[PDB]
């Protein structure tokens, strides 16, 4: 299928592996931000928490689209290939988010890479998606379930998470949405790594995703552990999973085989592929069809617990 | 790869020589199973007869909540224009109303062999404008109207949008084809061979060329764009959702329908379900990617995501 | 992903009437005819009597003797451009490397002479050449046809004319990126590289093609125009070469398929990273030279029968 | 789809615990099959000892005519790094040679688990360059060698020419790789798992798996870039044709070291055969697709289409 004409007209728009990191921060917060404000999504209530974790205070960001207590919860993980980003990048997304599934919506500010490299932000989502569970009362959500969710870089993190709390014999993951996820971060090659990486497509270059491994990992050998590369893991016993992935995107070919896998381990799973897009189209719903499908989609999803 | 459970489904008979009362006999059998072992609920349930120009038309209304002034969907079976009803899509119209929130109003259009093309596209067209005329005896909002269909309804609720438009008429505000049959010649697609041998049973190439003969008079029937709405004129049509299946005949033409519809300006989105076959929403009581499809279709509907 | 050095080559070539589109296609292509610079042992023009009028077809033999094996060529352009000069390089080429003489074959071209043109001139020089052994020094019982994109066409149809009127003079068919179904119904290849960026075969060129060669659009619903909707039958075993990057490339690969459904040995090989009309750039594409290889070596020896 | 032959050939029918010598056994006497059925001439052909660094290596010579400084192809047979012998693919050597014109010299690499990686990829480097240093004992032509080989083999052919480059030699001039195994670690392509399961025969996830095992000492060792060329430099090595096939869990990562030669400035050819699994060459007297591959291979060769 071809890219979508409006998206092909707004790739037309003109990074370096040289570049330093505070002013590709920058660069990206900056252009987020425009997404966000044609957005302008309400929300009933707003506030950052700070969650104490193993690196030190994680700061939070709760969004509470409705009054009551026991209100379900997801817990949500920022894209940025580990190096960019934060809750105000995908602020418009969790606001939605919160106001379709009705649930409250927590966005975790992880530690960023290189400052602190793998697996720093991977602790930190599993101590802040613990922290959720354990501290209920506080929030207004349910006792010790949430749903895990996140985007591109965040995808992955929710996906080690469910795997971690596996792992610890915890059973508070009760739901995973992998929204684009990158779930190998070795440097082995698939074909919609190669095929849709090149300069052309822009949100996600060959060049970009082995900068983004150069800041995330202190060493190669890391990239094999589970806690990096979730297509590694065991994977009985995680929870239901939705992944989305997109047409032209690298990380299109991983993230169908991951929902395969998960499916060869008796985990209910459902993998769907929004054709005519590139990876990180969902943050662009406010002028892409596709992203406002996909928002409605992984509401409902969650809301219902669908794939379970 | 084919999800495993569909696997294990798909181990185990059509014959182009078989009277059409036998096989509607069956398919309204196999489907009734998954009707039962869905046990959906519905507040309320109705079955009216719309006066349609070629005569009777019989509708199902499946209202999920209270309330006037509700949304609406009018919901097209599939069966390839020769078999099933209301009753082998209750399940899917029940979980689709109480999703949604909106009235499902099934119809039971003219099946084919006894009333080819365009007998069916013609009470498609009759019932979804008879709903909108009607909207006060439903209590349900004239501007809040949705199409629906599963593959051949998929076919008959695009074509329904595309006669309102020939019209001048805008009663139709979104469309969802799930797994639509948008372009009924003989013309191959890459998935059309690729996923209709016999070892995938639900949509084989004998079960096609047997749905195309019962369904029009003559073959070049089929160059028409209300049988192919991939051939219509697509500009000024509703919003639309497009879901696929991966192992799936009309995989490519839905996909590519998506995509016409797009160059034309309409606002226009193709979601692909990976690893099972065509008509997996019917099967959703037991697989996980029906139960996902009729969720994401509900919230489409509801909140006309893709407007 | 495209081939890097053919990225290179679309890049530099975006840098009207059907005459100078004309013009400017033999131009080029001869560019390509040039660096080739390709030896022929013996060639001459023919005047084939056909039923529309005389055909010029160009004779290539390469080496001496009798009783050859032969190859009918039928070029690629739309069924607009082109002519036996825009492939002269190729068929060389197909003809050093086969060992067969090469009967290229100069149809009629559309505006001027619409389907069925085109068509009757491919078979007429077909039957001519199997009926005219004698005087061409080749074997009457080891033709072959051939033929690139509009001229893949022209073989696939020459080929299920002969078996409509059971003649057996086509023993073999490659067909080099055929165009098998020449109406509007899309496949997801057609859509998929027709944009401007691939250049040798946008939408607007299939379409104003369609426009020149075809009377009235409808007509492309005739299988000696669509051959895919033929019936395949009892046809000559055939290759049939693709190209990743390419508009006809579904329709190839589901030709090859249903010629096997009803029981004609068939093979169909895709060319990754390359364009539709690859063959033609082969003394700077890698690709090139190795299908003019393969189509020459399977030839020889009728490696899919 | 698959070739409908193939179709009926595969349904005429291993086990993860099965002992390395019945599997060795199994896999010789059903690859004879097809080397009978060939039943390929040959002028001359002998069998020599080429002395490695680990040892003595058995080659065969196959010589299809008469001539001194022919070309060469020192072809290396496929089987998992663990099954099959010169004997094995006996009929397609012999056939390559008289395509082609060249002296064929098949290498009886050591086979694992008896010889862990990298024996066999120092063997097979061993023997290619005894080749070369040995031209005149041969006949052939030390500036016309070529590397080839199917599966296993083609990744063996692979590290050759790699092991030359990283030798400063120049002895190969031409790779091809048919279906070769690129990357041997356990890392997923969508490819290598649409087509291993059971229903494929040839190259199953069990059997995949089981090979990786013989193979290597520890797992860590596929990592190596003499064990998954497609991670080395591949810069200046030599112009490759690369053949996959369309059903095969190998065909991504085939297709994919093509393009990454070409990034690299190596002129290089992939060409996928439609409708067929993987070793579908070695069924050549019974698959059209394995005759015009061994024709398209030979030709390839003889002329260095490629380079």
């Amino acid at each position: 299928m071809p890219l979508s004409p409006i998206l092909r007209q707004i790739l037309q728009q003109l990074f370096r592996p040289d570049m330093d990191v505070k002013t590709v921060r920058e660069q990206f917060e900056k252009s987020s931000l425009i997404l966000v404000k044609m957005a302008n999504e309400p929300i009933h209530r707003v506030e950052d928490i700070t969650i104490p974790g193993r690196g030190g205070p994680i700061r939070a960001r709760v969004y509470r689209p409705r009054d009551g207590e026991r209100l379900p919860a997801v817990v949500y993980y920022h894209g940025g290939g580990f190096v960019l980003g934060s809750v105000e990048t995908h602020d418009h997304v969790c606001r939605r988010l919160a106001n379709l599934s009705g649930a409250v919506v927590v966005s975790v500010d992880y530690r960023l890479a290189p400052e602190h490299k793998f697996p720093a932000a991977v602790e930190d989502a599993y101590d802040a998606a613990k922290w959720v569970a354990d501290n209920y009362d506080k929030l207004g959500v349910d006792n010790g379930k949430i749903a895990v969710a996140g985007d591109s870089a965040g995808g992955n993190l929710a996906a080690v998470t469910a795997i971690m709390a596996r792992d610890r014999g915890e059973s508070f993951v009760k739901y995973q949405v992998l929204i684009y996820p990158a779930v190998n971060l070795t440097g082995s090659p698939t074909v919609s790594r190669v095929e849709y990486s090149g300069p052309e497509y822009v949100i996600l270059t060959a060049d970009l995703m082995a900068w983004f491994g150069r800041q995330y990992f202190s060493k190669p050998q890391d990239a094999l552990s589970p806690y990096a590369s979730p297509i590694f893991a065991d994977l009985s016993n995680l929870p239901p999973a939705l992944v989305i992935t997109a047409e032209y995107d690298p990380l299109r070919d991983e993230g169908e085989l991951y929902a395969h896998l998960l499916k060869t381990r008796g985990v209910r799973a459902v993998a769907v592929r929004y054709n005519g897009v590139i990876h990180g189209f969902v943050n662009f719903y406010p002028i892409l069809e596709e992203g406002r499908e996909a928002v409605s989609q992984i509401a409902a999803s969650i809301k219902s617990m669908a794939v379970a």
